[PDB]
């Protein structure tokens, strides 16, 4: 029973729980691009003030 | 309970919380729309002006 329940454990384990570096590593990626992404939609708010000067 | 929290804070603030990217393009665009009906009416002003050369 023991053995049983600690190959069952692992075997559960090994689907639901996530694995932190895997995780991380997506984590910190998707940061850099939510960044990367404000800073160029804070680029476009400030394109159209181009034909101003045409008025 | 807890978790029932949680979800109905989420469900609110889906609905009744505003997003600021999404209304700052827009209040951009409002403002830079101010700017050249500002300029037209200026210049739309001075059109009569040509009218004094035939009196």
């Amino acid at each position: 029973l023991m053995n049983a329940y600690e190959n069952t454990q692992a075997s559960e384990s090994r689907i639901r729980d996530a694995d932190m570096a895997e995780e991380t590593v997506a984590f910190t990626k998707n940061q850099i691009l939510v960044q990367s992404g404000t800073a160029m939609l804070a680029q476009a708010n400030v394109r159209p003030q181009g034909v101003l000067s045409l008025l």
